[PDB]
């Protein structure tokens, strides 16, 4: 009957975690992850209200093991030689240390109309000479729905670096949903937008396999994820027991 | 004749270049060079829409040789003697890893006068102490106009610090062109400036000397620079072929 | 040559030799070693046998 | 009833692989066990088709600690002083990488009247001086059945160096079973057998504890085994579900 309200309470807070997520007062949400071939995966993630974006360089992005060797030496060069052909004197024809795919993931909160990529090259270039380039391409065509259960839990954008020559630095943005006419960067409340930019919370991580990142980071914090078998990961909330 | 339409086109594509650079959907660029008393020097390039900026700390500023010995120890002591007279325990005089000089370069598509700088002291203060410190200088009168064939293409700042006392933090900033009554900030916009703070790529290397950085650096990325000798770097792109 | 022959070696450099003992115990059986990485790059790719001219082909053997 | 077509299929399977390691098409294997005082086995294996064998030095036998120390310098030493008595400055009396005991074990496709042992002293000699060394012993008739349900699943000699002299290289070889009157090794198939002398694939690890071998290399792989207990390890697979 309609007197079970353990039932429709339950529904109520899940599908009140859905649309708050979705207000202006919620949280928008971007991942990258970084692949390299010894199956090891690299997140940044950024959290924060109205826009968020993550913006790397080229060094950045390389495969850095914490604690442990590195190459360090040998990887000064190897950025010399990316920067410029035959600039470098490093002891390998390919690091094992560039990724070998990017995916990029954004909360469902996100308007997918106002995601933009600045996917530059090794010396952060969008697009071959500073004179040329836009500075961003708007690539939400390209964003597949992760579903669970029916629901658009997140957005993913993945592609592949298989090739020598795709050496890249990367940039990506993305602002919350605002079906309303109120602009969240008007005059009345624009400070509040500059706050927000102080406001995120960042985190980075490494993790020894993609099994690992599942099941400590993605699952136990109700994250969206595409894995490389095209399989979602992801909660289903909206009018959901 | 007027029927080389190779040599129209030609000229076309470069002035296509210059003046989309300068539109409002271009680039606007920063370059920090710091000059350390090895010979070496160390690059930040900063690239964005609309305005654009860098910002770094005085330890930040410091010679770091990627992948070999830096005395970093010793180099926390230095700061530590440079943050407060006889604060710190550094077995030496002088630092070589302090900076000697720095240049500032902007694209040519900035407006000079809307360029700011806050140097600062050692702890990052503008003006010895915060309460009397306005919290930047407009230098654009200071700059000087890079040129090639005629062409303006790029803004140097070049000051030496030669001094034991001129030991700083820098952050300077630049807005892109706009001969426009369009605010580029204004409400229609605002959020697209928000992004592009997400969109700007960053790039940072330290080269062995001025010689690798002008072959390797200025040169293949067709950039704007002014060397030791005051000799102009830079390609002319308006009517030319 | 044995699976560990096969893999990369770098002479007179670091090889996370430790590391790479374990690699080995987790490809022997599965689940039977504490490698710290999921795949490791000294695994070859490719292999391309090559014989002279002089062979016969019908007595090639692999 | 004899209409149950999967009980006949799976009891042929298992006959057909018994029988087919029997034939003259199928392999011949044997491995050398080395255990070391610290409870550690070395396992050396060779499989081929005909005939196989495995030979090693003294030196090889002793155990190594791969990417961990071993007292390298040291264990130079200790092999001079077993090679000569005194001729070496080992800093120790007895070396815990000396094997403790020796196991040799041969798959039951071998025909065991045709095994052969050099057992030889620490300079690779069967028998104190080369000019009186038969190269090799016939050692079959020491060799126990290895047996599981019945059925032989390998043939194992077992031998302790409980004492100091014991300091040995090792080589031991056997014939696959031909019950026969074609002989493998006649002008129409001698090359056959050149070349599976190139073919014979060979394993070489050390595991931390006899669990480990019993565990994750005799088991998974159908292997036979004799176990300190005198425990017999294997597969019956003749006429067997």
């Amino acid at each position: 009957s309609n007197r079970d309200f353990a039932g429709r309470e339950q529904r109520l807070f899940n599908s009140e975690q859905y649309n708050y997520n979705n207000s202006l007062n919620g949280e928008v949400s971007v991942w990258v992850y970084a692949y390299y071939s010894d199956g090891s995966v690299l997140v940044i993630n950024k959290n924060s209200q109205y826009k968020v974006g993550i913006s790397e360089t080229f060094k950045a992005l390389k495969e850095y093991r914490e604690g442990q060797h590195n190459d360090s030496y040998d990887e000064y060069e190897v950025n010399q030689s990316i920067y410029y052909p035959n600039g470098g004197d490093a002891r390998k024809f390919h690091s094992n240390a560039k990724p070998r795919a990017i995916q990029i993931i954004f909360s469902p909160s996100v308007n997918v109309r106002t995601i933009k990529m600045a996917k530059g090259n090794a010396v952060s270039v969008p697009d071959e000479y500073l004179q040329r380039s836009h500075p961003w391409e708007a690539t939400g065509i390209k964003y597949r729905k992760i579903k669970r259960d029916g629901e658009i839990v997140g957005y993913s954008h993945y592609f592949e670096l298989p090739h020598e020559y795709n050496s890249i630095s990367l940039a990506v943005s993305g602002v919350h949903k605002n079906p309303s006419s109120y602009n969240v960067g008007c005059c009345h409340n624009v400070m509040d937008v500059f706050q927000s930019c102080d406001l995120a919370l960042r985190f980075c991580n490494r993790y020894w396999a993609e099994l690992e990142l599942v099941n400590h980071y993605i699952s136990p914090n109700a994250y969206p994820y595409l894995d490389i078998n095209n399989h979602s990961y992801g909660v289903a909330l909206s009018n959901r027991q």
